């Protein structure tokens, strides 16, 4: 078990805006029982980093420990080792990448002594995914499946390759840690191959960190950024993923940023979408946007209002008292032009809903 009767869709939001950047974020518990998810949204980092922002999401698994962990000090891993330092003053691209390398294997080393010592009796784990934004470039960072893109005129410009035990580079490391893949899962049980945390995972004697059968392994890119055409990138975890495709949110996000600059807003409709699309996992999403990110639209907004008033009439003559799913179903037989791209009837649901209930109250 570990269904909700009803999903908690309470949001947690935040947002800021600094070094040009503007973001949102939303996180929602939605159909768990337990919320297992944490972020970073930082604007200005430390030590001679002021014009650098980081931005990550950790889905958390068997507990939120790890991930919560994370989400305090695995920037400060990351900056503070020596590898990320270099280096004169200037942290060298390789400098970079190779600091966040040693900054997972040495936050998860660390975790894995804190345990030790404490007799830590969770068995917890998370994933990472996250940019590290310098004035000239955005390094994504992926560990695990949740997933990271980045939109640059209006087109998938890179998205982050998700961690998963099937992988044949992730099963042959599976397999070399006597391990096997059942499926998607390592022994059958984990659907991750790269995570921190996970520690019963990582015992196999004769192999080194990045070897075991669970890795804590990122994967970093390197971006040069575009002033004139990067317009924003998204971060979420498989709860949003699973249910919308890479040019679905791009295409789905752009439209709603035609229409509103709440950031907030415009994550929580993501969230929201995603549940309504049958998404019954935790859900996070950052967005952050760029000086170039698409800019409201009065045309847009108007379609907006025109489309909403639509659904509206058409839920009062749908009823004329079938429930909700019925009227949802109507609709959908209905082909409706002009519904959001990526989002469809789905992203109408809480207009439709709103209606529904006004004439529904009971
Ligand atoms: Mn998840």
């Amino acid at each position: 078990g570990a269904f909700l009767d009803k999903p908690k869709m309470e949001k947690h939001n935040a947002q800021g805006q600094g070094n040009g950047l503007r973001y949102g974020l939303s996180s929602m518990q939605g159909w768990r029982v337990e919320m297992e998810k944490a972020h970073t949204a930082v604007i200005g980092l430390p030590s001679g980093l002021e014009s650098w922002s980081f931005f990550a999401v950790y889905d958390g698994h068997a507990g939120s420990q790890v991930a919560k962990y994370c989400c305090e000090h695995l920037l400060d891993h990351i900056t503070n080792n020596q590898d990320f330092k270099g280096s004169a003053g200037a942290p060298s691209v390789e400098n970079v990448k190779n600091g966040i390398r040693t900054g997972f294997l040495e936050i998860d080393e660390h975790m894995r002594v804190m345990s030790e010592k404490k007799h830590g009796a969770d068995r917890s784990g998370s994933t990472a995914v996250g940019v590290l934004i310098s004035p000239q470039h955005t390094y994504f960072i992926n560990c695990g499946d949740s997933r990271g893109l980045l939109c640059r005129n209006r087109k998938v410009h890179f998205f982050t390759q998700d961690h998963k035990p099937s992988n044949p580079l992730e099963k042959e490391r599976i397999q070399n840690a006597g391990g096997s893949v059942m499926i998607q899962r390592v022994n059958g049980s984990l659907a991750v191959s790269r995570a921190l945390g996970d520690f019963d995972y990582k015992c196999v004697h004769g192999k080194g960190p990045t070897e075991q059968l669970v890795s804590p392994e990122p994967e970093v890119h390197d971006i040069e950024r575009s002033e004139e055409d990067d317009q924003f990138i998204i971060l979420a975890c498989d709860g949003i993923w699973d249910v919308m495709g890479n040019e679905e949110l791009c295409d789905f996000v752009r439209s709603r940023l035609e229409v509103t600059d709440d950031l907030e807003k415009v994550c929580n409709e993501v969230v929201d979408t995603c549940l309504y699309k049958g998404s019954r996992d935790n859900m996070s999403v950052i967005l952050i946007c760029f000086p170039n990110a698409p800019k409201v639209s009065p045309e847009a907004v108007k379609k907006e209002a025109e489309l909403d008033k639509y659904l509206e009439c058409r839920v009062e003559e749908i009823i004329k008292v079938p429930d909700l799913v019925h009227v949802m179903r109507t609709l959908a037989s209905e082909n409706i032009p002009s519904l959001p791209p990526g989002g469809e009837l789905a992203s109408k649901r809480n207009v439709i809903e709103a209606v529904y209930n006004r004439l529904n109250p009971y």
